């Protein structure tokens, strides 16, 4: 597909969508407990609307009506056996946590998924979970779905240490843990995210971290709760960028989180000379309304230290550093794993290849800025951040044209892009 291109003026709103994570973390939790649970701004995504309807076929009365989840709860063990196959259609996250919700439910369960789904292992998660005595099993060794489960009215507690870092694996064994009678032990390899444990004692349950080692008594009971998701992360930094580097810019972005991230990325656009104000500040919430205006950025120094979730905002932050006039250094405070060195390079590459002056280093990368940015090919690869960066990039471009072929990434992004495109 091709990208539009050598845009004049952007205005309009435009809302932050829903974390994934929590919103489906919402849902789980919300079927899980006893009383209502209800959620606001929840993400829109299949992978929400999949594992709402996961639930359902459980047994669990979920509404959504004018913006708003209602769960009705059925309690730690009130799921119902599914009159039909599971569809978890290309979400592998909802696969690997329903395997673990699904650990003491005493009856046969099938998922399946689509043909993408199909291709990824399973075994990161089926090989502790049979250590508990679910049965579990997919297509090969590997566990390929569809998977088969029976999980059991004696759920034996888990003792196990993560091979990989995987914040899924971590989340079933939780989930698991949780409905086992003793004390569950999980040890992870890498810090990766706390959204289940920050939901799980939200809903009113109890562990114990330990820096690694999590520690989970089971069984417990949870109560329903009033969850309102906060703004992604990265979609708020991505239309920051947005409007801060398109010509004759105004952008307000509602619904904006108040954690770390965006904090260093604010401090960051200030210290380059972007025109960024705070508002609506909801206190309670933790949200506010950005606004940023097109702006004449000056080079900078970008300590991924002072900015937590770096790595994954790198596609957008890069391509905010090439419009800065001068040097800006992005230096990673500690070592880059492989995929983090793998993810540079492919910015980089891509970037470069529209006429940015890129630089990957041991620590990070290098960027030489205000690049008059040209036309390119360039694939997502998969990576719909890489591909929604290079279509910023493309309204940028003078002249030539920017295919991006892969650009399967999907959601409502475009229209959006459209409707910035004619406001005014
Ligand atoms: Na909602
Ligand atoms: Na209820
Ligand atoms: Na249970
Ligand atoms: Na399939
Ligand atoms: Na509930
Ligand atoms: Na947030
Ligand atoms: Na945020
Ligand atoms: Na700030
Ligand atoms: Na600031
Ligand atoms: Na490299
Ligand atoms: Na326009």
């Amino acid at each position: 597909m091709k990208l539009k291109t050598n845009i004049r003026h952007l205005h309009g709103i435009i809302r932050v969508p829903g974390d994934s994570s929590i919103s489906v973390l919402s849902i789980i939790f919300g079927s899980l407990a006893e009383g209502e649970t209800k959620v606001y701004d929840i993400l829109r995504g299949e992978d929400v609307l999949s594992t709402m309807q996961v639930f359902r076929d459980l047994g669990v009365e979920i509404e959504d009506k004018d913006g708003v989840i209602t769960v009705q709860g059925v309690g730690m063990a009130g799921l119902k056996a599914p009159q039909n196959a599971l569809n978890m259609g290309n979400s592998g996250a909802s696969i690997v946590a329903i395997s673990g919700v699904l650990a003491g439910a005493d009856f046969e369960v099938e998922m399946f998924g689509d043909d993408s789904l199909s291709k990824r292992p399973m075994d990161r998660v089926t090989l502790p979970l049979k250590k508990m005595g679910v049965s579990i099993s997919g297509q090969t060794e590997r566990d390929l779905p569809p998977l088969r489960l029976k999980g059991t009215k004696n759920l034996r507690p888990i003792h196990y240490e993560l091979p990989i870092a995987s914040n899924s694996v971590k989340s079933a064994l939780m989930f698991a843990a949780l409905q086992a009678k003793g004390e569950s032990v999980i040890i992870e390899k890498e810090y990766t995210s706390n959204h289940t444990e920050d939901m799980l004692q939200q809903f009113g349950g109890h562990l114990s971290v330990d820096g690694k080692k999590i520690t989970v008594q089971g069984p417990q009971k949870l109560t329903g709760q009033k969850v309102v998701v906060p703004g992604d992360i990265s979609s708020a930094a991505f239309w920051l960028v947005a409007g801060l580097i398109a010509p004759n810019s105004r952008l307000v972005l509602q619904n904006v989180g108040i954690e770390e991230t965006l904090t260093g990325i604010i401090d960051v656009i200030r210290a380059m000379g972007g025109k960024l104000e705070i508002t609506e500040i909801d206190p309670v919430a933790k949200s506010a309304t950005l606004i940023v205006e097109s702006s004449d950025l000056k080079g900078t120094e970008i300590c991924g230290a002072l900015i937590p979730r770096l790595i994954d905002e790198l596609p957008i932050i890069a391509l905010l550093a090439t419009q800065a006039q001068g040097v800006t250094v992005i230096k990673d405070a500690e070592e880059l794993k492989v995929k983090e060195t793998d993810r540079i390079q492919v910015v980089a590459d891509a970037l470069n290849s529209m006429g940015a002056d890129i630089t990957p280093t041991a620590d990070g990368m290098i960027i030489k800025g205000k690049s008059a940015l040209h036309g390119a090919r360039v694939n997502t690869f998969g990576d719909h951040r890489i591909g929604m960066m290079t279509a910023i990039a493309a309204l940028l471009v003078a002249d030539g044209e920017v295919e991006l072929d892969r650009a399967e990434a999907i959601p409502s992004f475009f229209d959006d892009l459209e409707s910035l495109i004619h406001g005014l």
